[PDB]
């Protein structure tokens, strides 16, 4: 896997994946949502793997550690990082 290059969201079910950490325990099957299965029950602290990027609706196809595949709000997920420190860094941030 991991081809690289990148260009544009090709497929939201094969492309690179991102690891996020539920920012706030969420449950789609807690409301009248007629499509709770679509989403995923985020658990503050827990992590998930969202393949691709934002969806047409504006959700993340996070893949629960259990294998649960569904939508995921970026407002309830925090793109966690294993070990940021990777490169020696060449460029810095900008003001703003």
């Amino acid at each position: 896997g991991s081809s690289g290059s990148s260009g544009t969201s090709k497929q939201r079910y094969s492309g690179k994946v991102h690891l996020c950490v539920a920012r706030y325990s969420y449950n789609p099957f807690d409301g009248p949502n007629e499509n709770p299965e679509a989403e995923l029950p985020l658990t503050a602290g827990k992590y998930l793997y969202v393949y691709g990027d934002m969806d047409e609706d504006g959700f993340y196809e996070g893949e629960l550690l259990d294998g649960q595949r569904g939508l995921v709000p970026s407002n309830f997920v925090d793109f966690v990082q294993d070990n940021e420190s990777r490169l020696a860094s060449t460029s810095g941030p900008s003001s703003g």
